[PDB]
């Protein structure tokens, strides 16, 4: 059998909670073809007093914490508003970051790992 529904608009107890952190958490754990986690350097991020020169350049910063922080308060929606952002997280990203960087190829592995994670 099978069944659905529709209509989230706030905070409500719902199966698809279940997902949105499976997904989030397959980023974080996922490694390079050694094992070094790409995540890491997108976990915490410099503030303004450390490295300001950053916000100067990247007006729109967003850190794996800000996606972290809503959904564990069940404030996100659905699986794609989350990607929605995080291909934010990666385009700035290539800009902020050099074109022959560690964390500029290692972004574009982020993305498409998230891009397959969804389930149709």
């Amino acid at each position: 059998g099978s069944s659905g529904s529709s209509g989230k608009k706030s905070k409500y107890m719902t199966p698809m909670q279940q997902k949105l952190n499976e997904v989030y958490e397959a980023v974080k754990n996922y490694t390079d073809k050694r094992g070094r986690r790409l995540s890491a350097i997108f976990l915490r991020l410099p503030s303004r007093s450390e490295l300001p020169d950053y916000y100067l350049t990247i007006k729109k910063p967003m850190d794996m914490e800000k996606i972290r922080s809503h959904m564990m308060a069940n404030k996100y929606q659905d699986i794609d508003s989350m990607v929605e952002d995080f291909v934010m997280m990666f385009n700035n990203a290539c800009t902020y970051n050099e074109p022959e960087s560690l964390i500029y190829k290692d972004a574009l592995v982020l993305h498409k790992v998230l891009l397959e994670t969804r389930r149709d």
